[PDB]
């Protein structure tokens, strides 16, 4: 009985149903093959591995597994699969072919924190570029202060392990962009905005700041 | 102290490859895979390190790595120097068509691991299981003269724990994604075919002296 970022995301794990047709990629940014690799190979493997480890978590959220395994050395393998499952699921919810325009509520909140949407985007791209190795770049709500914050994590790291509430993420594991952008992570992050589902981000913002 | 690459020095320079960098590393790495890895990834580490290393002129890259390891203020330089060393060492480990394993190294591997095939499977598994970006290494422990498989994350480098590498496989996704996409396991299985075991054996002989 507490807030979850994705309360519908539960164990036994399942690859999530995408808001759109997989075979089309996520135009204009991600090709069909880039999405197929990422979703049908990478994400699918985390779902499959997690299902060999999570006995006892039936009916519970994936976030509950993350929170029960975080910082525990003997549980690193399960933590990594559960967090990656959650991280990818959340990522797909953040995206849509051609994007969705940012509602006024969200625009105001982003400008109130960062000065403008443009200044937030510049800062967000920079944090993603600078995230050494594999990981994720996040926009989160701090529920105590109501601040919006950019946070980067390494590998399977997830800001909800520190009590932050994600509202947007960009995967910056090299596999997220290597098929279409090769080494060009900066270009990937700049182009990614064209496919962000800002309606989902705004929905997350409203519930996270309540 | 012992250096793995005593000729790899600052100011940093992309190393000359023992082969033509436009022809890839057949039969495993395509020309474009090698061009990206060397001319983009490795090249950016070199360039960035050269913005940071003033004062280290004439020193080994490994001395920079030792001077910056575990120091929070120097994380960025550590990452560049370590990655420059790791990639330069990787390229020496590889050759088109490979080079056959000399008996001395064959015997040492089989003594440590049970057999060469046992070593290879164990090494492949460690690379597959190295979560995220990193490197999987065959090293000599100079305190025992034993061989061991060691995995590192990100720019992590065995020398910071007093180990002497003799072989490494890059398992950053960029090392294999062009030719193998998500198939890291296949990459590691196929990588044996371009391994320069003459260099690996030279390193073994040197590390255990
Ligand atoms: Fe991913
Ligand atoms: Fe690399």
């Amino acid at each position: 009985l507490c807030y979850h970022t994705l309360p519908h995301l539960r164990y036994p794990a399942e690859l999530p149903t995408l808001g759109f047709n997989y075979k089309d990629g996520i135009q204009p940014v991600m090709s069909p093959r880039q999405l197929e690799l990422h979703y049908s190979k990478h994400h699918s493997a985390y779902v499959d591995k997690l299902n060999t480890l999570g006995k006892g978590y039936e009916g519970k959220t994936i976030e509950e597994i993350i929170l029960a395994t975080t910082g525990i050395n003997e549980s690193k393998v399960m933590f990594n699969q559960a967090a990656q499952h959650f991280n990818h699921s959340f990522f797909w919810k953040c995206l849509s072919p051609g994007g969705k325009p940012m509602p006024k509520t969200l625009e105001n909140a982003i400008a109130k924190q960062f000065g403008s949407v443009d200044d937030f985007m510049v800062s967000f791209q920079q944090a993603g570029v600078n995230n050494f190795g594999s990981g994720w770049t996040w926009l989160c709500v701090d529920p105590q202060t109501k601040e919006l914050l950019i946070d980067s994590t390494s590998n399977a790291g997830c800001p909800l392990t520190s009590g932050l509430r994600p509202i947007f993420t960009a995967d910056v594991w090299e596999h997220a962009y290597y098929k279409d952008f090769e080494n060009r992570r900066a270009d990937y992050l700049k182009e990614l905005w064209q496919i962000v589902d800002w309606e989902f981000v705004c929905h997350m913002y409203e519930r996270a700041t309540k």
